[PDB]
């Protein structure tokens, strides 16, 4: 119970920061997730035993694609804990259990492929789930390892605590789907503007869960320039095989896929940043002031890839 992780000094002063990158060495991203969840939820939320076996079995389960792999789930974890370290007290000691963990399991087993592109293959996972698909994936891929002998991380929650965390995660992971972030921050943004959101409505508080999980999935527009511009290339890598693999099918994919369209990525970030980015972490700090600093990092990157545009880069 005395045994603490700790990281370098350098490592142990930007981890706090939303920016953080976690790195290029694989074998210390377990420890950076067991240090986050020791500070942010406690050295006993897990027992250290079962925590370990649970992060291993989840990286287990990432594949080897360009962007939609281990690291992304670890970055995406870090940045719900900056999150949840600088809103110390909003949120709930099973939230903060459910949250890191939703967020290390929100896209298992992704093999870098849009449910878009499920459905026009005719996938059996588009079958199973007709909507938010490979997210429904997700989330039994989540129970299934959780179920694992030596697995239950959750095995000292009482049983109704047990079932809230589960539907913390089930709703997290969801939520990450980009498809239903539109409808869920319109309503955010009208509910913060009538005065009417209320964070001790179950509803209300799903729709902040649900904006706090979008903002971390969308973390590579917040890091700093040279972070932001290298990870681009890594999700453009999975468009671009995704496009070719619509070509396959007979089907001319959107430029945004389009390998033969590489020209367009500056202005399609633009309009990425214009529609899904910046009205992302504008209602996010609207609604947990302290997240500020996200949208600043989200703005600095706009401004980065308008100089692109201007040919100054
Ligand atoms: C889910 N997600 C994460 C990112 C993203 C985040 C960070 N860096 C790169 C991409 C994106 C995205 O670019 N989205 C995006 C790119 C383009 C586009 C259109 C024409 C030509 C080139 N790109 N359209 N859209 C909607 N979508
Ligand atoms: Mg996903
Ligand atoms: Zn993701």
């Amino acid at each position: 119970g005395l045994m603490q992780f700790t990281l370098p000094v350098r490592l142990c002063k930007e981890i706090e920061l939303f920016h953080f990158d976690i790195g290029p060495f694989e074998n210390m991203w377990p420890g950076i997730f067991v240090y986050m969840v020791h500070r942010s939820c406690g050295t006993s939320c897990f027992e250290l035993e079962k925590l370990c076996r649970f992060i291993m079995s989840v990286k287990k389960n990432y594949r080897r694609v360009p962007y939609h792999n281990w690291k992304h789930a670890v970055t995406v974890a870090h940045c719900m804990y900056a999150i949840l370290q600088n809103n110390h007290t909003l949120f709930t000691d099973l939230e903060r259990k459910g949250l890191l963990i939703a967020c290390l399991c929100h896209d298992l087993d992704h093999r870098g492929f849009s449910n878009s592109y499920l459905q026009k293959f005719d996938h059996p996972l588009a079958a199973l789930y007709s909507t938010s698909t490979m997210e429904q994936h997700h989330f039994s891929q989540t129970v299934s390892i959780l179920q694992l002998e030596g697995h239950n991380i959750f095995s000292t929650l009482s049983s109704s605590e047990y079932e809230q965390v589960l539907e913390i995660i089930r709703k997290a992971i969801i939520a990450t789907d980009l498809a239903l972030y539109f409808g869920n921050r319109k309503q955010l943004e009208e509910m913060y503007q009538t005065g009417s959101l209320n964070l001790n409505n179950q509803s209300h508080r799903d729709r902040v869960i649900g904006l706090m999980m979008t903002a971390c999935d969308l973390c590579s527009v917040t890091k700093l320039w040279p972070v932001t511009k290298l990870t681009a290339n890594d999700i453009y890598a999975e468009f671009w095989a995704e496009g070719d693999e619509m070509k396959k099918l007979g089907i001319q994919p959107i430029p945004m896929m389009d390998r033969d369209k590489k020209d367009e990525v500056p202005q399609g970030q633009l309009g990425f940043y214009n529609a899904v980015a910046i009205p992302c972490y504008t209602t996010l700090t609207q609604i947990l002031p302290p997240t500020e600093p996200l949208l600043k990092a989200c703005r600095d990157n706009l401004s980065q890839w308008e100089k692109v545009i201007r040919g100054e880069e």
